[PDB]
């Protein structure tokens, strides 16, 4: 799962995956996290 801290992270994130980069490198640059099992926190 994907978890972003803001509307203009996710945006940012999507963004970046379009090419297909790997979700880390998108996840490093945006401050989005990816966390084994769907789940977000007060974020």
């Amino acid at each position: 799962t994907t978890c972003c801290p803001s509307i203009v992270a996710r945006s940012n994130f999507n963004v970046c995956r379009l090419p297909g980069t790997p979700e880390a490198l998108c996840a490093t640059y945006t401050g989005c996290i990816i966390i084994p099992g769907a789940t977000c926190p007060g974020d």
